């Protein structure tokens, strides 16, 4: 291996992807300015950048992204990508032992031998953890091994939602990822789209949809090591929970999920709720299908006060979402009856004939093509003709673009490349867990079409994921 | 959680930043035509760059990171770096089936006959290919057909690039896994000890792991041999030969002496050209955990007048005289310029007076205890005249060290994202080894224990630096 | 005759000729107007 002369062409892209980094600049700390100004006067100013300044940061993204393509050292540039999940391994470690909250409770700063007592890791290990974060952006160091929040790091302060978000991706994800590859060979799980036969499986050792296993009761001399090769919540040797009147105890992951899609969908769902015209429905209902906790009815309710909801999903996340999370995030809703929870699955018509709109939001990409039909069919035949039934999950597009998608401007991928990072890495968390896939316009049409639904509009947000709307072929 | 507004610093920064990127690239321009000159003509272009090219990767890789952190929304960016470990396995993925060599092979390749000849089914392995192609690396050229880019394409006829990917994403991958757990448990977690590490946790082991690659193990034990860990994956498909004894080597032991070759190449071609090695005449180097002698590969072809010895374990000595310098210099076996050791570099150092020995990336690969004895051994036969070379990350912080040059502010002293190698790799070292990579004052201490004083550090066209040392006396 | 397609250095000496030049005329004016008074 030797090294390459550029070309003329690099050359001239490099220029101009560093023209619309200059430029994306210019219109976002205009945009901060505008923003502020909304800040100061009082919305929607509290959970979404603006459209030019989500614009101006997918634009951006995209040309950080090519630049470096083309100003690294090609092998350089390998071990980098190859070593990347280091950084992961250090955000969570550091944010399963809340340290952005120990952080938050000076800010000064705080020495690391204080911050090492507080979190149970040795403290000139737990030095290279915070530097490693912090070389790349998140936490800070502002002194000789004391270290602070940043303006990354601030955003998990008292914020329970998405640590938990975090903790998902770090703990069952992580090992399904690590035995995907062993699983893509095997000739027999190599093909199968089977929701049972995943990389998760094979972790975790049993043959149950990854659902049900998170409900386990298990004894608590078996919790620790019940993952097999999964290692397990990794503070659950520093904090065991005492049996409950069974005498058993909980998965941790039972709730971490629960309330991870809340933490998600108020990152990447936050758009659905001022670019779609809800408002024009008047008082509606909105059956949330697989609403999980009902994190994205907390998103609605909050703005259009005439909606009425109800949430499905299976028995256990409801009780969750009605003990313990509803309570303390909209009691005012369920005193007056605005939202209501059932116990149901998918897999069955639904109970609720002819409602306005069906949300189904992060459940199609859990699996593979032939539930999916199987779960639209279950809808549809509960549709009345005015019914709109509402997808929102990512709806992929390629570096070489798509008819029905907006492409991003010459020089750039015409899918914003890294802009896209987010959508990409769950794409493999579907495949490692679930067998889901993401799904692209042209794939998402060939199932909806298989279960009797026509898509009328894709709607275009400022998010990576997107909303499908589908009727019935009527 | 609620959005905040930015601060008068944060434009401010953005700006300073921004221009710092813009400056960058009309310099990386300006030596891109420099190299394509030299190119032209023709040394050192075609394995390094320049010293103003690259001062201008780092600085405007140091200024990328920074705009990220600017510009991100702090949630958004504190999800995509949770989930960003699935490119690394995406990657792994794609470079273990070969898929760089498999596309030079041919306007693109279907997808379809992609996977007939990776045995990654196809509908799949488009999302792993359209990963990479988001992030830069491989191209889409049409509905499902791909192509290597022009950072894929060094992965192509490249055997000790290729065996370094597979390292980090095999056992490092499981180690790192458990590390989490490990780090917590009150036992496990205070330790330094090479034989309590997440790594042991995950194969369900006690003996440090450069014994458990040399196992000589039997073929239908072989593939779950690694417990937790899940081994190569390419084994279900591609059995392990056996020897003339019956038993088959583990596929870590013959990937690991390789990939510090690619590992070498990479970050280690600067120590190559910027220390003064023709100025040592006809010089003796010992590279004392030497691995293949990798390093001595690449100094063999630049400075005829050295000559060396390579000090490490019986199987990778082994492996370095039967497949590696018959295939990547037999004539330097013939002219007895390299003579190999089989040595544990816990006894006294077998050679006495030597002008250089060169130990790169041992030191890192133990806590402090280790190293002090490592170092007195080798010490402990050199001469006044003698001169010991570590080659290490010399790791600096955001906030500088009064050794190493900091970058231009705004920007973190240590160039921030540059050195995102350097803190992944420090987080292995203490997933598998207990390693640590080490600032200037541990090394400082860990080399007065041993009786050395540390005479210089040599700044690089590299994170990784020079430590030179002296005796005491 | 064939047309060639161009190199990277001449983009890189047409842009760096193209700041010669506009460096240049800044000075020109400048001494057009000290040379003035
Ligand atoms: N068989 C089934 N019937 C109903 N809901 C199910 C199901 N299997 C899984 N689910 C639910 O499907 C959801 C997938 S995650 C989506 C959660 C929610 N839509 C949000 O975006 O916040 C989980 O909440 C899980 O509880
Ligand atoms: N006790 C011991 N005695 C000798 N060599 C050892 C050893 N323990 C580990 N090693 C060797 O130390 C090396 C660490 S990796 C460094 C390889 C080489 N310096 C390079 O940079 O290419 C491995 O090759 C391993 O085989
Ligand atoms: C191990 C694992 C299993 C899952 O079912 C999910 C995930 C991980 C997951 O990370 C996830 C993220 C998300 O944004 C939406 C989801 O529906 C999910 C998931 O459904
Ligand atoms: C599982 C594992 C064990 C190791 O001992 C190393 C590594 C991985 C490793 O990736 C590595 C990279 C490197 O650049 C230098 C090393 O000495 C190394 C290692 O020593």
């Amino acid at each position: 291996m030797e090294r390459q002369p550029k070309s003329l062409s690099d050359a001239v892209q490099l220029l101009q992807t560093t023209e619309i980094i200059s430029k994306c600049t210019q219109t976002i700390i205009a945009e901060w300015s505008n923003e502020a100004e909304t800040f100061k006067k009082r919305g929607a100013e509290l959970v979404l950048p603006s459209h030019e300044l989500f614009n101006a940061q997918r634009t951006i993204t995209a040309a950080i992204g090519k630049l470096i393509e083309l100003v690294s050292e090609p092998s350089v540039r390998i071990l980098e990508i190859a070593g990347q999940y280091q950084e992961s391994r250090a955000l969570y470690i550091a944010v399963e032992r809340r340290i952005p909250d120990i952080l938050a409770s000076q800010e000064g700063g705080m020495p690391v031998k204080e911050l090492s007592s507080r979190t149970g890791i040795e403290h000139r290990k737990l030095s290279r953890i915070l530097r490693y974060l912090c070389s790349m952006g998140t936490f800070r160091q502002v002194g000789p091994d004391v270290f602070a929040n940043n303006t990354i790091s601030a955003c998990l302060v008292a914020n329970e939602p998405l640590r938990a978000y975090v903790r998902l991706t770090g703990s069952e994800a992580f090992t399904a990822s690590d035995r995907l590859p062993k699983t893509l060979l095997d000739p027999s799980t190599g093909p199968s789209y089977d929701v049972t036969r995943t990389a998760w499986q094979d972790a975790i050792g049993t043959t149950k949809p990854r659902w049900e296993w998170i409900e386990e009761r298990v004894e608590p001399d078996k919790l620790l090591d019940s993952g097999f090769h999964y290692p397990g919540i990794p503070s659950l040797i520093l904090e065991p929970q005492a049996p409950g009147e069974d005498g058993l105890v909980a998965r941790p992951e039972l709730e971490i999920m629960g309330l991870a899609m809340v933490g998600g969908g108020r990152v990447f769902g936050a758009a659905h709720v001022f670019d779609f015209p809800w408002a024009s429905l008047g008082n509606a209902l909105v059956v949330d299908v697989g609403g999980g906790v009902g994190g994205f009815a907390l998103q609605l309710s909050k703005v259009y006060p005439d909606l009425r909801f109800v949430i499905q999903d299976r028995g256990p996340v409801i009780q969750q979402a009605l003990e313990s999370v509803w309570p303390n995030e909209n009691p005012a809703a369920l005193k007056d009856q605005r939202v209501q929870f059932m116990e149901h699955s998918f897999f069955d018509k639904n109970p609720v004939e002819g409602a306005d709109v069906y949300y189904l939001r992060y459940v199609l990409h859990d699996w593979s093509d032939d539930y999916c039909v199987n779960i639209l069919s279950r809808i549809r035949e509960s549709m009345a003709p005015h019914s709109r039934l509402l997808i929102c999950e990512q709806v992929m597009n390629t570096t070489i673009g798509d008819p029905d998608l907006t492409s991003a401007p010459a020089p750039l991928p015409a899918n914003y490349g890294f802009h896209a990072r987010f959508s990409h890495s769950r794409d493999l968390t579907m495949m490692a867990a679930i067998n889901g896939i993401e799904r692209t316009p042209e794939e998402f049409k060939t199932i909806l079409k298989s279960a009797g639904l026509a898509l009328k509009q894709i709607w275009e947000c400022r998010s990576q994921v997107s909303l499908l709307e589908a009727v019935r072929a009527d």
